[PDB]
């Protein structure tokens, strides 16, 4: 008889979400093993009838064989996550109908998936929202595709200034954020805390202009994005991801820039000990350690500021000692409020969370800010109660390679003379330390100091800076 | 033997905070009774030696007599409040040393005090911070002394506009709020949610200019304020109150405008049944029902907006069914962050809370916003767990007498022609319903539409309104 086991070898089942998810993945690994065993070439494998035969064969091989499939699942943790969604999932319901949910808890150092939530209740809806369903990651794209890459390329530092002035998509329509057409210049911190859209748009346009291999970064984390030539890319337009895959991007940032491929199956053995399949770690330095650790600091204040999520308040009340762990994270919201995300990490773990409706109709305006935050606070509490040391008490910290520059708070660049139609002008004023991931740190203030901005924009900004 | 009892007649003690507080008040009532019994005149009562004699006599009378002193205290509730501060008071400590605390829970319909917190731990510090210590109520003054009176006098409605532009105290110093010297025009809702200072300053100046009997309102609620001629009065300057007294002001607003005097002793009887003392209700309509119910709606969004307090997030996580009760409230913060307040009500109850240091040194910047909010969320949860129906599920609602006007969102006044140096101008634009407590509702827009503002201010505002 074949068995699926938890990571400690305790049997899950002989051959709900846990069962079908782990069995499905194991059948895929058995497929690969059986095709290679029978000497089926890649070309023969392209044949649809051969594929169907080998997929059925892999299913039956497990049913009838005596294979031992070792999963990465932690029994206590995954059980506590099921209880949490059963008891607390109703907190998601926001008057837009029954709200669905997916979560994945991942070991930052290995990519192992310790536990997950596939949905509100398998018996009523079997769609697996942790592993199968793909939805836009919305503004949780921004740290990975826009800001993180710009920092890694030395095009941006932690206190760099960006334009949030009103600007239009190429087609003439305003770039919106809730009901605002934008404001003025702002720091990266403020752009991220609030999740403004315009600054991310200009950052991705700056990457394009510098011919940065953005696809290179993303594919190193296993993202598949069919088209990079999309204005709204850094806000999640043109991207659709599973919670498991997206959790892996945030694993990369939390793990000081080093990607480990997500997995739920670690090994499959025949009864006699032959290894059919074994996971093989292939670590990749996707962002420099400087860049990742700079981003950690920014995503810490995303949660602390409480601007787009109540999570820290919710978790402080439920478990104040766990709230004092070093949480960092980012929210995501789609344009019609169709998908909400909250991605959380401590140095040890990352927990991804999505909520939404299976038919894509809109959630309430505050579903991500309050409901999903409160739910994920209960879920994080449940995980900790079931495994008290799992989140860990380590702090994220700036890598020694980070370059620290003194820059004007107004310009996010080093003080000095600047040309402002006429008066070549001594740029003075209060300063701040800005973190960079290049060799030389911040440049001298230049007239076009911000990421993005129109001529009129700069005239207004500099006007303001003068007095 | 004399006994002090809970409201249901269960004995507290024969003759911690509960004991000393109730005994002290009972000794004061016995003093009054014994002086009147012995036919001591008011003039003889002014004699310091006679007073000392009669206070000692009242103490001994209780010690030796067989009096039954009935308190308003609810045993389960008050016990749960003690357990809460014992278990959760450490959540107040914010790195400025040991933080003290006072709370009073009051029945809105009667003024009865059902329970209270006198401090972190009687055995270590006996100061009674619920009944005895007096501190500035800071910005929790604003609803009572400024906005509530202005509304009640028909000088303001729920969507009235106020100046938050920079302005100075008479002595030249800027009126500050945290580190801001002010912004621009704003609605009453936004002034209250954020607790801006300048708008409250101008509202109290407008009351002065209209010769409003502000002292009349305040003394009807039992406040003693020695000097009304203070610019910072509506921000709590020149006022010092006990938590018990201040809870009574918020009781008045919650009780649709009707004050009931706070009390902890309801009756004292000799052993043979003679009534030495009995509380006598003397209800007073301090604000019209219109005004109070308009204020309830505004203080509901103070908590909902979560701008100056995380309370709603904290309580949603601890007890989401109780968080769905109809909470309204207001925070207070002193200038050096010396005192933080959070006043909470449902239609049934009000709970006052102060925290601070006995020597008045500063708390952390977020002590009121986060620490005291989280603590009071646990305290409200503890009260409900001990008496499940005590907070009640009733909603606050606008009294039928409220006048509803359609007013410009920009002016907070009715649309129409206005004089703006030159072009007599048709004032158009998006509108909103504003609530008033007078007969005629909102006036027609006039040039000086806002509460307060300088000439330059209005030129800027109208400039902006034009385009
Ligand atoms: B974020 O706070 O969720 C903001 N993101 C968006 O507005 C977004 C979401 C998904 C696709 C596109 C898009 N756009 O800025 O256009
Ligand atoms: B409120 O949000 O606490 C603002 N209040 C104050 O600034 C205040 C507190 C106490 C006394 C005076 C004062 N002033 O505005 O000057
Ligand atoms: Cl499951
Ligand atoms: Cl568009
Ligand atoms: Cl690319
Ligand atoms: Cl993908
Ligand atoms: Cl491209
Ligand atoms: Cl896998
Ligand atoms: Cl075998
Ligand atoms: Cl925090
Ligand atoms: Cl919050
Ligand atoms: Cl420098
Ligand atoms: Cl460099
Ligand atoms: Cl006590
Ligand atoms: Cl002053
Ligand atoms: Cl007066
Ligand atoms: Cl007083
Ligand atoms: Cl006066
Ligand atoms: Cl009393
Ligand atoms: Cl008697
Ligand atoms: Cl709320
Ligand atoms: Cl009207
Ligand atoms: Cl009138
Ligand atoms: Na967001
Ligand atoms: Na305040």
């Amino acid at each position: 008889i074949s068995e699926i086991t938890y990571s400690d070898g305790t049997v899950i089942a002989s051959i709900d979400y846990l069962y079908f998810t782990t069995l499905a993945e194991a059948q895929e690994r058995m497929y690969d093993y059986l095709a290679q065993r029978d000497n089926v070439s890649a070309k023969e494998l392209k044949n649809e009838a051969t594929q169907k035969f080998y997929r059925d064969l892999a299913a039956k091989e497990i049913e009838n064989g005596g294979y031992k499939i070792t999963t990465t699942i932690d029994q206590k943790i995954h059980s506590a996550m099921q209880s949490a969604v059963a008891d607390y999932g109703y907190l998601l319901d926001d008057g837009t109908g029954r709200v669905e949910v997916g979560n994945v808890l991942m070991d930052n150092q290995t990519g192992a998936i310790l536990g997950f939530v596939g949905g509100r209740n398998y018996q009523e809806n079997q769609n697996n929202h942790a592993f199968d369903t793909k939805r836009s990651p919305a503004s949780t794209t921004k740290p990975l595709l826009a800001y993180g890459i710009a920092i890694d390329q030395g095009l941006m530092g932690s206190e760099t200034i960006l334009s949030n002035y009103p600007t239009n998509f190429a087609n003439g329509n305003p770039i919106m954020y809730a009901n605002s057409k934008g404001t003025g210049m702002m720091t990266l911190g403020e752009a991220l805390n609030y999740s403004w859209n315009i600054p991310a748009y200009w950052t991705y346009r700056m990457l394009r202009e510098n011919g940065v291999d953005v696809k290179g970064y993303m594919e190193k984390m296993g993202y598949e994005i069919p088209e990079y030539g999309i204005e709204s890319l850094p806000m999640g337009g043109g991207i659709e991801v599973t919670v498991a895959q997206h959790t892996n991007g945030y694993q990369t940032l939390a793990n000081n820039g080093v990607y480990h491929q997500k997995h739920v199956i670690s090994k499959i053995e025949a009864a006699d000990g032959r290894v059919v399949y074994e996971y093989q770690d292939k670590p990749v330095q996707v962002y420099s350690k400087a860049t990742a650790t700079i981003m950690q600091g920014l995503l810490r204040e995303v949660l602390s500021s409480r601007v787009t999520t109540t999570f820290k308040s919710n978790l402080t009340s439920l478990n104040p000692t766990l709230a004092n762990a070093d949480w960092i994270g980012k929210t995501g919201t789609t344009g019609q409020d169709e998908n909400m995300w909250l991605m959380l990490s401590t140095p040890r773990l990352t927990l991804g969370g999505w909520i939404g409706h299976d038919d894509n109709h809109s959630l309430s305006q505050q579903a991500g800010y309050s409901n999903n935050s409160n739910y994920m606070a209960h879920l994080v509490n449940a995980i900790q109660q079931a495994s008290p040391s799992i989140w860990g008490n380590e702090r994220f910290a700036l890598d020694p390679s980070v370059v620290k520059s003194e820059v004007l708070k107004s310009t996010g660049q080093k003080p000095g003379k600047v040309s402002v139609e006429g008066k070549e002008v001594e740029v003075t004023g209060s300063t701040v330390t800005s973190y960079w991931a290049n060799k030389s740190g911040a440049p001298a203030t230049s007239y076009r100091f911000a990421i993005g901005g129109s001529d009129a924009d700069y005239q207004n900004a500099w006007s303001s800076i003068v007095g």
